[PDB]
């Protein structure tokens, strides 16, 4: 069936959008050629719409069915548990869509009585009616980036804020820990991003001749079924659940994630949905799962032999035992038909990689730096363009989300994070005085509130303390950042060094938190290093719950 349906009506925004960057004069200290730089807006909707409009193919072989059975059998082994209404709203985020039912984010997180009685009939009416489409709004999103030698508006399909409470109440549990249990060190989410890197160097040298691919299916969400919706339930099903819970998923399913009518925002029928949502709670579990065992069973007829799968949503990278350039290439194209025959055709056709520095996946690559001592230290890495383009635009607008935070935090070992992003950002938070403030970010798609000043320790728990020392990076990670700032016109290695001294300067001198990213974040800067000790904060840090599991369009904040 066709992946989706129109009725004429078009995606219509909520408001005003900017599309181009403001010229600002701190924006521009950052990044001097501020055309290249610009934000999607519904009016590139239309683009989009055709893209992922399209009739799927599919058909199932034994390699499927049997990789299905596997998974169920483990999946068979999760108990499921429930979350009350109170739990399920305490994961609601603060500046979440409101409802069109009298109600918004605050009141649920403030559960008050009006939001509760409203979630309640929601959850009931899920319970009695199994077949009922749900309703649900489609958007175009509003992204970041920087030109390229432009990108047309992803689109968003989510139910109202009462629906997708309910969604937490019946599913949270489940999409938090049936992925891991099911798929194991396969399921990327449970990883940081140095536990990452550690899966993937280690997993590349217990090849005996390493050979890794990343694969890019075309447009993923589109290409799901009603069929993969059904066999994805399927595998939830096998978990020991309430009696409530498991009608809740059943009608979820038929009702919601398996497709239904689409709105805009001015509440005109715009068609409707035979494919993946991505503003549901499923859709990186589901997505996930999906991706993995179309995958795995792809790997199977095509002969692959020895393969590692790292899953991340719609995200996929394999490792493998080479058999040779052109048993490998060859290997690799019935890999990429067998997916096709499972309906995930390439975007991107796939490419054998020898090289695992060359291996792109989830938007980055692992590559190599030296500490102090000297000694060769893996890190994860990615192009900095986007991330730099958003932290301009941030720089320049307020935002729900501060990416540029999100970035320090994930790629902090890098050249260009330390270098750009941290100097940048700190130099304007002083002047501000905003150091003490806290800001939203997002990590795996779970929205957190962390406060500037405790970098210095989070980075420490996550990259350890090398993060602050390496230096002499790849020659090719060296072109790319280079290159990188050449095209978007960012001040050179020189002048950011002279900002950073000067901000490293004054952040001494405030003491406290301030001289702790001071001495730590910016020793890169200054010729007569101190010495980094552990910072005690440190080994007092709870981050556990930071990389549990992928939670992309589902509307969840971590308190
Ligand atoms: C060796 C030495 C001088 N050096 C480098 C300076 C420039 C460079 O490559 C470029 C070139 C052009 C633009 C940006 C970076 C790479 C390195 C390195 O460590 O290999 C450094 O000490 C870095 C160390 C990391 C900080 C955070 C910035 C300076
Ligand atoms: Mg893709």
């Amino acid at each position: 069936s066709m992946s989706y349906t129109w009725t004429g009506a078009l995606i219509t925004p909520c408001a005003a959008e900017e599309s181009k960057l403001p010229i600002n004069p701190l924006s521009n200290s950052l990044l001097r050629h501020h055309n290249m730089v610009y934000a999607t807006t519904s009016r590139s909707a239309s683009l989009r719409q055709k893209k992922v409009t399209f009739d799927r193919l599919q058909v199932l072989d034994d390699h499927y069915r049997d990789v299905l059975k596997e998974m169920k059998a483990k999946a068979s082994t999760v108990k499921a548990k429930l979350l009350s209404i109170e739990e399920a709203c305490k994961l609601t985020p603060p500046h979440s869509a409101k409802s069109k039912f009298g109600y918004g984010a605050k009141d649920v997180r403030n559960l008050s009585s009006r939001a509760v009685n409203h979630i309640r009939s929601v959850w009931e009416d899920l319970l009695e009616d199994t077949e009922t489409p749900i309703d649900t709004t489609i958007m175009a999103k509003s992204e970041v980036f920087c030109v390229q030698p432009r990108k047309p508006a992803r689109l968003i399909v989510f139910p109202d804020l009462g629906v997708r409470v309910c969604e937490k109440m019946a599913l949270y549990d489940v999409v938090s820990t049936l992925p891991q249990a099911v798929m194991g060190s396969s399921y990327g989410f449970q990883y940081s991003p140095k536990q990452r890197v550690e899966f993937l160097v280690n997993t590349w040298k217990s090849k005996k001749c390493p050979m890794g691919f990343s694969y890019d299916t075309r447009c993923f969400d589109s290409t799901v079924t009603e069929s993969d919706i059904r066999v994805e339930e399927s595998i939830y099903q096998c978990c020991d659940l309430a009696p409530e819970a498991r009608q809740a998923i059943r009608s979820l399913t038929e009702r919601l994630y398996i497709g239904g009518p689409l709105t805009n925002s001015k509440g005109q029928n715009c068609g409707y949905r035979r494919c993946r949502a991505s503003g549901v709670l499923t859709t990186s579990c589901g997505n996930t799962l999906t991706c993995y065992l179309k995958a795995t069973a792809a790997c199977r007829a095509a002969k692959l032999q020895d393969c590692t799968m790292l899953v991340n949503g719609d995200d996929l990278v394999v490792i493998c035992e080479s058999a040779g350039t052109q048993e490998d290439a060859a290997a690799l194209r019935a890999f990429t038909e067998a997916m096709t025959r499972y309906s995930a055709p390439p975007g991107d056709p796939p490419q054998p990689e020898y090289d695992l520095e060359l291996i792109t996946s989830c938007s980055s690559n692992v590559s190599v730096a030296h500490d102090a001592s000297g000694k060769r230290v893996y890190y994860l890495t990615r192009d900095p363009t986007t991330p730099l383009a958003r932290a301009a635009w941030e720089t320049a607008r307020h935002t729900p989300i501060n990416s540029w935070l999100g970035n320090i935090i994930m790629y902090a070992p890098t050249l260009w994070a330390r270098m750009i992003l941290m100097t940048h950002f700190f130099s304007i938070l002083l002047a501000q005085e905003q150091l003490e403030k806290a800001l939203d970010c997002q990590i795996y798609g779970a929205c957190y509130s962390i406060e500037p000043l405790d970098l210095p320790q989070i980075i420490e728990r996550l990259h350890g303390l090398s993060a602050f020392t390496l230096h002499s990076y790849s020659p090719g990670e060296i072109n790319r950042v280079a290159s990188c700032l050449r095209k978007l016109g960012v001040p050179p290695l020189r002048t950011w060094r002279h900002r950073a001294r000067s901000v490293r300067a004054k952040l001494l001198s405030q003491g406290g938190r301030a001289a702790t990213c001071g001495r730590y974040l910016f020793n890169w800067a200054v010729r007569t290093k101190l010495k980094l000790t552990p910072i005690p904060a440190a080994s007092q840090l709870d981050l556990s719950g930071w990389f549990v599991a992928g939670y992309s369009g589902g509307d969840i904040y971590h308190s």
